[PDB]
């Protein structure tokens, strides 16, 4: 599953997704997925 949602209107979304994923994760549409660069 996803770590959290990715929200279009958060300009720091990538950073929040990486916080969620302990430094390694990426937004794919509305989903923060850990283990992707």
């Amino acid at each position: 599953s996803m770590c959290m949602p990715c929200f279009t209107t958060r300009p720091d979304m990538a950073q929040q997704c990486r916080a969620c994923c302990k430094g390694r994760g990426k937004c794919f549409g509305p989903q923060c997925l850990c283990g992707y660069d």
